[PDB]
């Protein structure tokens, strides 16, 4: 068996299936509590703990935690939090189910129900409801 049925813990890379890109921090910030979500050809290092049933996940380089927040564009915003204060409403913890593909999981979070998401060949994260497609479908690997 070469690939991981459990959901990888610790340090990891996050790739998604229809972009073909990697989730990355961004260089952009949101405000200086908050700093935004993007992709990058090369891998990016997270981080992720297990939290009873959930997860959590943080940026490697910046030490910061990902959450899906309250504001919204069109979508629900998906930001890594800068201040480091630790969320304890639900909208840092995640919950991480194999997709019907194979290595693929559905990143959904606890307290909005929402699955991480991304258009296509755009920077933009977000998260919605559907959970139904390629474009919300993330390839986890330990680093």
């Amino acid at each position: 068996h070469m690939l991981a049925a459990d959901v990888p813990t610790g340090c990891v890379t996050i790739k998604n299936r229809h972009e073909g890109r990697y989730l990355a921090h961004s260089i952009s910030t949101h405000d200086a509590d908050r700093r935004h979500v993007s992709f990058c050809t090369d891998p990016q290092r997270w981080t992720i703990t297990a939290e009873g049933t959930n997860f959590r996940i943080r940026n490697n380089k910046h030490g910061e935690e990902l959450f899906e927040s309250q504001q919204k564009f069109n979508g629900n915003y998906v930001f890594l939090w800068i201040k480091k204060s630790l969320i304890n409403d639900g909208g840092a913890s995640w919950k991480i189910t194999e997709s019907g593909n194979p290595g693929y999981f559905h990143i959904k979070n606890v307290k909005f129900s929402h699955c991480l998401f991304t258009q296509g060949g755009t920077d933009w994260v977000a998260a919605y409801e559907s959970c139904d497609t390629a474009k919300y479908e993330w390839r986890i690997v330990k680093c």
